[PDB]
RNA sequence: UUGUCCUCCCGGGCAUCGCCGGGCAGCUACGCCGCAGCCGAUAAGGCCUGAAAGCAUCUAAGGCCGAAGCGGCCCCCGAA
């Protein structure tokens, strides 16, 4: 193990809410609402005062680079649903 | 139509079916008719999101495409 626990925490804006129910995330925001499960064996998601907790007990390489993976794909559903996403191409 | 024999005519036997020309049915080819490009998952390869490693990154988790190649549609055998 690298550490002895991991925890990963994630701010939830004001008019965002987060549901967890067991290995899905939910995210509600004013302009959608997206769901996507995020699984790994020992790694759990939870909710704590204003922010999303993802949490793992004596983790390894791998589980860290997950649990940050995991962190960055809550982010950024949070960041669509508060603004969404825009690209630009050019012919 | 040739040689021979049945005496000659007619009509017949044998000579490779005697030889030659044509020849329907049948069998044949040199003749004629018929043989789908769509769906699904992939290899090489081209990408999206994404951390390990505050950046970057097609890869570690995840996702989309992608072969005369694989599976199905099709055909033949098939209640021991």
């Amino acid at each position: 193990p690298v550490d002895a626990w991991i925890r990963e925490e994630v701010e939830i804006p004001e008019g965002v809410e987060v549901t967890v129910e067991g290995y899905k995330v939910k995210v509600k925001g004013p302009k959608g609402e997206l769901e996507r499960e995020f699984f790994w064996p020992g790694i759990q998601i939870f909710t704590e005062d204003g922010n999303v907790v993802i949490y793992k007990d004596f983790p390894r390489r791998k589980d860290v680079a997950i649990a940050r993976t995991f962190a960055a794909h809550i982010r950024n559903m949070i960041k669509g649903v508060t603004e969404g996403f825009t690209y630009k191409l050019k012919v």
